[PDB]
């Protein structure tokens, strides 16, 4: 009766890094909130390398090793989500990994743009979600990162 | 003879789907010049879906079948590059397959925010690169569709 115990583990994707506290405030919530379910945060800043493509190898893997991914795909520096992020949302899909995204901002694309294009004639996505269709995987499009970790909880049990 | 000839394939990925002509003038382009090479584009819109979860499995698909993704990380509504295309490299990131990408404006982020940080305070990254640096896997930035095809064309022969 000492089998070995997987300890899930959840990547934490988003634009947090960029908060002027590189996402101290953002992370230290997640890691409280995991911390009471006995699940690992997988943080983008954790034992942060020098060199960038090192910083990118680690995030990589940690996606390889984890369970599922919670991505931030609030809007970043306008109405489109964080392009580091969807990068390891398409990571994670290719990888056959349970993603789950959220949002602050839930309205349709062209509800956000005003129009069926930007300012500058380019086209705006028609299809009822609130960012590029690609960051769709049929699970729905949560409202916060709580959310979406009790869809963890209840669909990735121990 | 007669033995089975593999026929080389590019996904073509980037957001000149969002142009007014939907990517006509960009796409015939790069059938054009892959044409010429006996290169397969494979293009976003083909075949075009009308829900966009089988929009996005074809293209997911169409990345599992390419031997190479040229990806056009253009900025996009500001300077970050198109998130459906990073998306579409961090697919074929953990899919191990060859990633080119090319660039309308290669200076770097904190060239073209002309600060540490953007208007509301957010980092931006000094990595000396000119975009997310997950989107950069040490193979050289190019400057155009062109530059990258010359380099799949030395990279990867018949
Ligand atoms: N884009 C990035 C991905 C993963 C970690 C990071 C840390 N600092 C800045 C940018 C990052
Ligand atoms: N985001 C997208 C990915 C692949 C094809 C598309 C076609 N139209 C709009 C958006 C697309």
């Amino acid at each position: 009766h000492h089998h070995h115990h997987h300890m899930r583990k959840i990547y934490i994707a988003g634009p947090a890094v960029f908060n002027p506290d590189m996402g101290a405030s953002y992370y230290n919530k997640v890691r409280e909130l995991l911390k009471k379910e006995n699940v690992m945060p997988l943080i983008p800043t954790d034992n942060e390398a020098t060199e960038a493509l090192d910083i990118r190898q680690k995030n990589i893997q940690m996606i390889k090793d984890c369970d599922a991914v919670i991505a931030d795909l609030s809007p970043f520096r306008g109405h489109e989500p964080d392009c580091g992020t969807a990068f390891e949302v398409g990571c994670a899909a290719a990888l056959n990994k349970m993603v789950l995204t959220f949002t602050s901002d839930r309205r349709n694309m062209r509800e956000k743009y005003g129009s069926g294009v930007d300012k500058d004639n380019l086209r705006v996505e028609g299809f009822g979600l609130p960012f590029n269709l690609m960051l769709y995987d049929g699970v729905e499009v949560f409202d916060s990162f709580e959310s979406a970790f009790k869809y963890f909880l209840a669909n990735f049990p121990s």
